[PDB]
């Protein structure tokens, strides 16, 4: 589980979205996983605006924050998971880490802030989903 909350957006895993994100939605895109909701509070994490592909992630299934490179945001397949059937996952990096379902939503930060939240896993790689190509997030 986890979320990014940036101005009056919640960013999360399509796949986690609540009853309440729906009612409250902005974007959705079932290609990135990704799913924003508006908030009654003013969110203050920053959303790293680079090219970084190096970083740190927090992994609940190992309750650790691990160091990681990481690939550009890419259309790549992923085997079949529960939400999404095998398909091309728009806009997700890789890296070599531990991550399982219930880690979808940790953070991947860089030195400029979020980069993304964990999305998919499976033979010794983890995706995460990008956001810092969302630069309405930083506005309106
Ligand atoms: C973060 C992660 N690690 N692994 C092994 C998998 C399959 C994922 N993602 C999902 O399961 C999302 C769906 N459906
Ligand atoms: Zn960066």
């Amino acid at each position: 589980s986890g979320a990014i909350y940036v101005g009056n957006y919640r960013v999360v895993n399509r796949h986690l979205a609540t009853h309440n994100d729906w009612a409250n939605l902005v974007w959705e895109d079932s290609s990135r996983d990704l799913l924003v909701s508006s908030t009654t509070a003013q969110g203050c994490d920053t959303i790293a605006r680079c090219d970084c592909q190096t970083g740190v992630y927090y992994c609940s299934s190992r309750r650790k924050h691990y160091p990681v490179s990481f690939s550009k945001p890419s259309l790549i397949f992923v085997e079949a998971s529960e939400y999404y059937p095998a398909r091309y996952q728009s806009h997700l990096m890789l890296a070599v880490g531990h991550s399982e379902p219930g880690d979808c939503g940790g953070i991947l930060r860089c030195q400029h802030g979020v980069v993304g939240i964990v999305s998919t896993g499976g033979n010794g790689l983890v995706g995460f989903a990008d956001v810092r190509d969302l630069l309405w997030l930083d506005e309106e």
